[PDB]
Formats: structure tokens, sequence, C-alpha cells
């Protein structure tokens, strides 16, 4: 699949719940709701995300690979994934909120560079998105 349009989507999609409007199909509605289970479930890191993100526009670039190190410190699986797909929609909002809106253009290359470059392999090692549909789709 392509990561670019996964993150894009996700973005898009994370975004328009805040009220901010932006500018396969079973991957990527899959993800959304595995991503509205995630921030439900774990409702308290979900709320405090937000303010120990500490965005400035050049600090967000190392805020992102501070957090996303330390999600994947203990190795990859797909409810990682989906805290990192999580995770990158609270610093688009905040930036957004935060009228630091052309950091998310930026967000979305760190999230796709991440994906290409050190997902990608476990993702095709353990059965492409095609398996996590089959473990958390409908
Ligand atoms: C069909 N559908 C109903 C299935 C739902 C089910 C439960 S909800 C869910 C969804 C995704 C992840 C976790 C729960 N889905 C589901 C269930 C289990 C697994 S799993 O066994 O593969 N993996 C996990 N099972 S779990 O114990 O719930 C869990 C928890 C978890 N996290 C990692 C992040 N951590 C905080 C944190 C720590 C360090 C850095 C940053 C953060 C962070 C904070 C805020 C935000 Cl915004 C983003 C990141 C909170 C705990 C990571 C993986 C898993 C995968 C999925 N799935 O992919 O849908």
């Amino acid at each position: 699949y392509d990561n670019r349009e996964i993150v894009m989507k996700y973005i898009h999609y994370k975004l328009s719940q805040r009220g901010y409007e932006w500018d396969s199909e079973v991957v990527h509605l899959t993800l959304r709701q595995a991503g509205d289970d995630f921030s439900r479930r774990y409702r308290r890191d979900f709320a405090e995300m937000s303010s120990q993100l500490h965005l400035t526009p050049f600090t967000a670039r190392g805020r992102f690979a501070t957090v996303v190190e330390e999600l994947f410190r203990d190795g990859v699986n797909w409810g990682r994934i989906v805290a990192f797909f999580e995770f990158g929609g609270v610093m688009c909002v905040e930036s957004v909120n935060r009228e630091m809106s052309p950091l998310v253009d930026n967000i979305a290359l760190w999230m796709t560079e991440y994906l290409n470059r050190h997902l990608h392999t476990w993702i095709q090692d353990n059965g492409g998105w095609d398996a996590f549909v089959e473990l958390y789709g409908p």
C-alpha cells in the first residue's frame, strides 16, 4: 500500500474530528477505527499527550523523533503502529490549534518517512496491512 496516502488520509480524519479541514479503502477505515478505539481506551495517556508536546517551529521535528523512539523502543507491533498514527494525529491537531498549521505538512512527511524506513519491513514480514485488517477489521 502507499504509505503517503495512508498518512494523509489519517491526518485529514483526525483534524476533521477537531473542527479543522485540511488541504485499500478498508485499510484506511480499519486504521481509523483502531485509532479511535486506542484513544478511547488509553483515555488519560491520550488526554495528556498534547500537554507534553511543547511544540515550537524549530523543536517539533525533534519532539516527534523523541516520542516515536520511545514508542517503538521494545520493538514493533500492530498496536504500537496504531499509537504512532494517533500520536501523529495529536501533533497535527496541536499544530493547527497553536496557529502553526505549516507544521502539518512536515509531520505528514516525518510519519511517511518513518513508515518507509522503519516500519515497512516489519509490516511486510507480518502479513502486510491485509493481516492488520484481518485481525482488527470487521
Ligand atoms: C476490532 N477492534 C475493536 C479491536 C480493538 C483493539 C483494542 S483498542 C487498541 C487499538 C490499537 C492499539 C491498542 C489498543 N485493538 C487492538 C488490541 C490489541 C493490539 S496489540 O496487542 O497488538 N498491542 C497493544 N495492545 S494494548 O495493550 O491495548 C496496547 C497499548 C499500547 N500503548 C502504546 C502507547 N502508550 C503510551 C505511549 C508510550 C510511549 C510513547 C507514546 C505513547 C503515546 C501516548 C499517546 C498517544 Cl495519542 C500516542 C502514543 C499507551 C499503550 C500499544 C500497543 C498495545 C492491537 C490492536 N489494534 O491494533 O487495533
